[PDB]
RNA sequence: ACGGUCGAACUUGACUAUCUAGAGGAAGUAAAAGUCGGGUUUCCGUAGGUGAACCUGCGGAAGGAUCAUUAACGG
C-alpha cells in the first residue's frame, strides 16, 4: 500500500477545514481510499487500502485535493476526479514580462478585470477555471483549452487591452471547432 | 617767413555698415486630361536602423479595468 502526502499551506488550512466533508466524502466513497490531514505536518495524507476499486484512483484524489490547495473550488476539482482528460498548468505572472511593483499589480488587475469580469470572461471561452494566487496564475482544463487560456492570459499581462483579447479568444474559439 | 597751438579735412590698408547694376545656378507657381504607371494600450529619455516619423535595445512612468483565500499552530 502506497500513499501521497500534500502539503496546505496557513492561507489555505480555513477552507480546508470547511469544506472537509465534501473532500473526503467523494474520494472514500466510489474511490475507497483512505484520507487524513496531519496537523503536525500540515499535510493531506491519501492512501490505498484493500477497498480501492482500481489503480490510479489515488493519483486521481491526489489532483484533486491539489487543485483545492491551489485554490480553484471544490467542485472544479471533482470534475478531476470524474474526467480523465484534465490537466493542471501553473506559471508565474513575471515568466513572460520582467514587472516590478505597482506595474506588476496592474497586470494582476487586469487578468482580474472590474469586479473579476474579464477572468470570467475567459472562463466562458476556454471553458476552463483560473485561479490567480498573488504572483501565480493557475489554469484547470483541457490542453487546448489551456492553451487558449494561457494565450489571453498572456496577451493581457503584456499590455493588451481586454476588448481586443476578447475578440481574438473568441476567434480562436471559433476556429477550435467549440 | 620759421616755430607752437586749436584743428577742419585729405590719402593709404584693416574692421566694417549701407546704397546700388549684374552673366549664371537651384526652385516654386499659371498654361499641356500631352508619355508611362494591415498593424497600434498610452507615453518619457537616450542610442542604432538612410534625415524626421516609425521600429528595436536599455532604464523609467500609468496619464491602464483587483476577482478568490487569509481567526487554529496546542500535546
Amino acid at each position: 500500500e502506497e500513499t501521497r502526502k500534500i502539503p496546505v499551506p496557513a492561507n489555505r488550512y480555513t477552507p480546508l477545514k470547511e469544506n472537509w466533508m465534501k473532500i473526503f466524502t467523494p474520494i472514500v466513497e466510489h474511490l475507497g481510499l483512505q484520507i487524513r490531514f496531519n496537523l503536525k505536518s500540515r499535510n493531506v495524507e491519501i492512501r490505498t487500502c484493500k477497498e480501492t476499486k482500481d489503480v490510479s484512483a489515488l493519483t486521481k484524489a491526489a489532483d484533486f485535493v491539489k487543485a483545492f490547495i491551489l485554490g480553484f473550488q471544490v467542485e472544479d476539482a471533482l470534475a478531476l476526479i470524474r474526467l480523465d482528460d484534465l490537466f493542471l498548468e501553473s506559471f508565474e505572472i513575471t515568466d513572460v514580462k520582467p514587472l516590478k511593483g505597482d506595474h506588476l499589480s496592474r497586470a494582476i488587475g487586469r487578468i482580474a478585470g472590474k469586479g473579476g469580469k474579464t477572468k470570467f470572461t475567459i472562463e466562458n471561452v476556454t471553458r476552463t477555471r483560473i485561479v490567480l494566487a498573488d504572483v501565480k496564475v493557475h489554469i484547470l482544463g483541457s490542453f487546448q483549452n489551456i492553451k487558449m487560456a494561457r494565450t489571453a492570459i498572456c496577451n493581457l499581462i503584456l499590455g493588451n487591452p481586454p476588448s481586443k483579447v476578447y475578440g481574438n479568444i473568441r476567434a480562436v474559439a471559433s476556429r477550435s471547432a467549440d
